[PDB]
């Protein structure tokens, strides 16, 4: 258990670290998506020609490779954020690897929702915007690989969470005591209890009209687990189909077992 | 919603849960701890004797003679029997019968799998499972040891149960939790999501308060119980994949066609 002023201090600590670790914030992403600004307007990629012009090997692959490159970048930013979570770096080292192995993907989809609306996703630190249409229309398995992310984002974004909320929620995901192969579950759950308490109080003060948002947000962790599972199975199909294509070692290790 | 209203809802659901389900968790734990001794099925010979002596309804011979198949089919028979108990309990949830009839059917169709896994945990410990309203006890080792895919079909249930039971929920907790599962607004094909999520919001409030008063020492048990809905969705998805593999591999399975229709 934790006292109220301590929970507020924990939320601010985590928000502060989240700002320092993730360069493209939800607040910034929404300002770019909403427009009414002449200085932050993205170039829109909606077909092959605008893709060619936007840049100033096969297209579905190039886009896929672009996604993997950005995901590796996200794993780095998420890893840096995790170190800031009080108690994380004090855990057994093998458990640190384990929590990150199973948590980074759930966080990537979570934070990817910040870059999405129902019509597309921001890319290249907000400078570009690729339409859901164009991604959904990619050939072979790649088209169907993009759309389920949009489906989750539309539902997740309906919760209207801001960055200060997401900062604690991401922490809760990482500090999951039910990951396979964890050696010392007890110290992980003690931290998650602190984070969960901090999330609860945070949501109450920041969304007081939004009844049971706490519970509704935790139920979204179920959606996350599903899409991470869907993702892995699609990668295996691409691995057996496109054998000229290579994954980053960091990603390679993450998906082993 | 006021605190006294939440307790009234909780008590309402508990009373109905007692009436709808034959073997409560409270009773099951009395049998499992040894506190009227159940017949124990731990191998082939004891199975033969129990079905001759006790005569368990879901594991009487009926087309197939192979044991592992009969046990597998017996689990499905009991699951279909459970669906009716859950359906009757759902009728008691305030607001449920007022929902669109198609929506009632949709909530039950996609929810029963999660509820069965949940309530099966009440009947399990790390060593086995109660059957036939507590009269029998089938050991985990005997179930795990069934041949080809059948043994591996049984074990994941125990693995979930053991983890779930560590929350030490009681029937009054479970009655509200089961209600929350039923009123899931994200089921495919729902026509009117709003009144479903409004009811679930009431139930979640009632569940939260129940857990605070029933388990004040158990910090964030609410959140931890909500995290188990992930495990449920996961194992239910796995369950489907295992049935499909058994369906394409096992042709010793055919039952009387009317039986196939009932237990589809
Ligand atoms: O900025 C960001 O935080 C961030 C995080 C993620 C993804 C992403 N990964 N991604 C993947 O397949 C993937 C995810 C996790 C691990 C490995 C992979 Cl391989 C996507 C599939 C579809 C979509 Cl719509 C997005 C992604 C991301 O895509 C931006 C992008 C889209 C199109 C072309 C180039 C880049 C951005
Ligand atoms: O009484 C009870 O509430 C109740 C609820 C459940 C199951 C059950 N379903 N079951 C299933 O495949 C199943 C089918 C659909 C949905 C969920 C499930 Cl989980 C089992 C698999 C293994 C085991 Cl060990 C038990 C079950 C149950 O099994 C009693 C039983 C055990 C052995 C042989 C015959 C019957 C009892």
């Amino acid at each position: 258990h934790m006292e109220s002023a301590d929970l507020r201090a924990l939320a601010k600590h985590l928000y502060d670290s989240y700002i320092k670790s993730f360069p493209l914030t939800k607040a910034k992403a929404r300002a770019i998506l909403t427009g009414k600004t002449t200085d932050k307007s993205p170039f829109v990629i909606y077909d092959m020609n605008s893709l060619m012009m936007g840049e100033d090997k096969e297209v579905a692959i190039r886009i896929f490779q672009g996604c993997q490159f950005r995901s590796v970048e996200a794993v780095q930013e998420i890893t840096e954020y995790a170190k800031s979570i009080p108690g994380f770096v004090n855990l057994d080292l093998n458990d640190q690897v384990t929590l990150l192995k199973y948590g980074v993907h759930e966080i990537i989809y979570t934070m990817l929702a910040s870059l999405m609306n129902k019509d597309g996703v921001l890319i290249s630190e907000g400078q570009g915007f690729m339409t859901r249409e164009f991604l959904k229309s990619l050939r072979k398995p790649f088209g169907d690989f993009m759309e389920p992310k949009f489906e989750f984002a539309v539902k997740f974004n309906a919760l209207e969470l801001d960055d200060s909320d997401l900062a604690i929620f991401i922490a809760v995901i990482i500090l999951s005591g039910d990951r396979p192969g964890l050696l010392n579950v007890k110290p992980i759950e003690d931290i998650q209890d602190n984070l969960l308490q901090a999330l609860e109080l945070q949501l109450k003060l920041n969304h007081p009209e939004s009844s049971q948002l706490f519970a509704k947000l935790l139920q979204k962790m179920t959606d996350l687990r599903q899409i991470v599972t869907e993702h892995v199975q699609l990668l295996q199909v691409i691995k057996k189909t496109e054998t000229d294509m290579s994954l980053h070692p960091l990603l390679q290790e993450i998906y082993k077992d």
